[PDB]
């Protein structure tokens, strides 16, 4: 009934779940919203190491824009996350994906750019070419195909696809191996990856105090 | 008996081919120049919704600059550009099919970055690790070998690799697929790609107006 | 009893070996130091066409900075620097063997990113999501996970893998070929190749002088 649920079931981890699945988690404003309060929040929670995140249902997310603010607040955590694609990653769904750090799929899943200029297809727009390169990103939103999970694998849009069964609890494996870092140095990593991809130079980002 | 031809043939679709078969079309000032005319002219046709770049005979192209202008000429169409990579794709003619915005190889199809400092290396070397990923971007361009079209397609220099005697209906295939979509969508899709690779930052992008 | 050693037998190759097999050639102090020295050297040298780097041992390199200096050194020869990985490349290994223009694996190699601030991770985040995709590189520094050599080559961290008996070999057979390009015109290469890595827009890029 909640429109995102939080688990803390597994120590170290917040399993954030979009919950909509009537919907496909379509990234309204009544989901959006209380999703970038609570990215808001998981920032201040230091017994929080990793976040995984996921849909409810048959769909991961079938996507005034809040979505940047979303984007924003993923990147900004100190954590980890790691999107949990158990199904439909559409649009702005294939865009919050995108902005996860790490992204494993089920079986089940597949991924499609869709939709007017959008947040969703600006950041896929970056985010997709430097994620699999310009060729398979721009034939993949130019002809709006689907991408099934084992083409997601192959070409490098997900580290992994797994079983529908075994998503989550390869996700929970995956971040408790995370959680036997330092959670300094683990920030530090995801925080020069992330402004690695806007650096300037190589040389000035090695200059980055 | 033309440098260059058009051939408006198919609903919504400019098939260019590249046509001096003899000399493998290297991309001569009689060629180029021609091109660039053409590529002007179907900016402000509105009947054309996708253009497809080939070459005529045994190669796509064998390859005071021109280049550079034909580039940012393929570019600024609000069209998608298929090079459909009948051949060799060689030098000058690897950076024309790098400028186009998704690649099919035939089965004949093979690519080679070669030549002095020109716009083609120049073009070739902000492309090509772009779409391929700098590893192999570099020793393809350090050794200067030949890269099969099997190969293109495995590691994301092509999107698709098919028979010498299907390739231009697979292109033609993917523009009618193209088609679907409106004009101003494709537009935004294909402007935001292009100026997502030279974003500054994530975050900038997403401000783009 | 040298820490770096240097091979002229070959025509125009220089092979550079990190010597202190007892400690995996870990990037010490009196490693980094006799290395930056001798590829000062190198620069100058007329004689020298191509360098090949590799390590000493089981391991190519278990990894007041000088790593970055090296790193740039790397990057300012005029000549391609071939990483022959022998064995390890953990943290700082790793990033040296990036610096690198071209990688080749032993079987027996294995990547890892490893470990404050460092050069290492500073140029790792710049350099491992340009070579093999945001998405790989994310979860492979996030995860802090052994890379294969077989994995390496097929997500093109690497650009062969061979067997180890076949490694020195394959590389001087690379140089070799490299050889019978011109001076001016491979140094031309690797810097449009290094630049464009940093160039603001395409079209900028291709206006460089």
């Amino acid at each position: 009934t909640r429109f995102v649920l939080l688990d803390r079931s597994r120590p170290g981890v917040a399993l954030v779940t979009l919950n909509r699945p009537e919907r496909m988690n379509s990234m309204a404003f009544d989901v959006m919203v209380p999703l970038l309060e609570l990215l808001g929040d998981l920032r201040h929670d230091n017994s929080v190491r990793v976040v995984i995140l996921t849909g409810a249902g048959r769909g991961f997310s079938s996507g005034m824009e809040v979505l940047d603010n979303v984007i924003l607040a993923l990147r900004r955590l100190h954590q980890p996350v790691i999107a949990a694609v158990n199904g439909a990653a559409i649009g702005g769904g294939l865009c919050l994906a995108l902005a996860c750090d790490v992204r494993i799929a089920a079986h089940n899943a597949y991924f499609r750019a869709a939709g007017g200029l959008t947040a969703s297809e600006l950041g896929l727009s970056y985010l997709l070419p430097r994620a699999i390169g310009t060729s398979r990103a721009f034939e993949i939103m130019l002809t709006g195909r689907d991408v099934d999970a084992a083409e997601a694998e192959r070409i490098g849009l997900v580290s992994r696809t797994v079983p529908d069964d075994d998503l989550l609890e390869t996700c929970f494996e995956m971040a408790q191996r995370m959680r036997g870092f330092s959670r300094p140095g683990i920030e530090l990593t995801k925080r020069t990856l992330w402004s690695g991809l806007d650096a300037a130079s190589l040389e000035g980002h090695m200059q980055a105090e």
